[PDB]
């Protein structure tokens, strides 16, 4: 099974998340700036049905659960971000995570970054 690369961002109000132009794309010490580009794909958990907050994950452009999904793309559920100058190619070689050898990256986003209202790590 895969994974995304990191840890999740909770929704905690009915917002979609949707970060400035320039911001959303989680630190990677080990890629490049052409890789600095992806989607965050909400994830839904119910309980009991009692529904529980929405996550969301990372994925690099053209690797995860909507690895075919040209960047910029209107899917409910799916929004994009990408850092300045960031490359518009699928980022095969980073692919996504698999959690028998490797555990989730904590989640870190640059400096002045602002989330949206009701999102924390």
């Amino acid at each position: 099974n895969t994974a995304s690369w990191f840890t999740a961002l909770t929704q905690h109000g009915k917002e979609d998340l949707k970060f400035p132009r320039g911001q959303g794309v989680p630190i990677n010490t080990n890629s490049s700036p052409d890789d600095q580009i992806g989607y965050y794909r909400r994830a839904t958990r119910r309980i009991r049905m009692k529904d529980l907050s929405p996550r969301w994950y990372f994925y690099y452009l053209g690797t995860g659960p909507e690895a075919g999904l040209p960047y910029g793309a209107n899917k409910d559920g799916i929004i994009w971000v990408a850092t300045e100058g960031a490359l518009n190619t699928p980022k095969d070689h980073i692919g996504t995570r698999n959690p028998a050898n490797n555990a989730a990256i904590v989640l870190q986003l640059p400096q002045g970054t602002t989330l949206p209202k009701g999102f924390y790590a």
